[PDB]
């Protein structure tokens, strides 16, 4: 019985030539996930990489913020 | 590398006293944990509820969600 559920995450990094490079890797596994859970706007500007998400509900999200914050360090993992 | 890692997240409820009803049980299960890594700021304000989260990496980041969300899910489930 959980309604609108938002999340957004923020991460730090040493060099932008290493937040562009985490940012957009992660890019193309999104890109190559079509039928995602459940709304997503991810972004690399700086140093930072911003994953602004949304969830039908309670679990539709936290399913998802483990498949990227995974996906995330499985990047930091070839560096 | 991932340097400084953050997620603020806001759920909207039915009752601005069912979503009442969720804080107390999380926020005891968060506070029947002393020694509780790595940072959360648990605020219920209105029918949303504000989780704030700061942490050291991604993977703090990450399980210091689950671990909640799924109690914020436990607490759905006694109603």
């Amino acid at each position: 019985k959980a309604k609108r559920v938002q999340a957004k995450i923020e991460m730090e990094f040493p060099s932008e030539d290493v937040a562009k490079v985490v940012y957009e890797a992660v890019l193309y596994e999104h890109l190559s996930v079509p039928y995602r859970r459940s709304e997503i706007d991810f972004k690399l500007e700086g140093k930072k990489i911003i994953l602004d998400i949304k969830a039908t509900d309670s679990s539709a999200l936290r399913g998802t913020v483990n498949s990227y914050l995974r996906w995330i360090k499985a990047a930091i993992d070839v560096i």
